[PDB]
């Protein structure tokens, strides 16, 4: 409360350390789903279902342009990409599986590299 403090995390490599873990995100084989934005042109249903598109290039750019206040709003715009994942796309398909493994992959290096 005021004048009443946790002690400080070090705070001051989290922006560095959200971008390692993105670019092995990047650079993950099954990563080719979610690299560049869904064509909202291409691909019917994906505007009017999915409300809020997000992919790891539009996070790239944002983390880049300060515009993560802090590693969980970062982390929210990962977990982001797998729920729209999962809400279009069948458990049973190459994109399907595809989410939960990318999910897996992060979760764990999340939970390495802060908890």
């Amino acid at each position: 409360s005021m004048s009443v403090k946790k002690p400080k995390r070090d705070d001051s490599k989290d922006l560095a350390l959200c971008s390692m873990i993105l670019t092995e995100m990047e650079t993950h084989e099954d990563a080719w789903p979610f690299l560049l934005p869904v064509n909202l042109k291409l691909v019917p249903g994906y505007k009017k279902v999915i409300k809020k598109p997000m992919d790891f290039s539009t996070i790239r750019e944002k983390l880049s342009s300060g515009q993560y206040p802090n590693l969980e709003t970062f982390a929210l715009d990962v977990r982001l990409v797998f729920d729209n994942c999962e809400t279009f796309n069948e458990d049973d398909s190459d994109i399907g599986r595809a989410g939960h493994n990318m999910r897996k992959y992060f979760e764990k290096k999340w939970t390495d590299t802060f908890k």
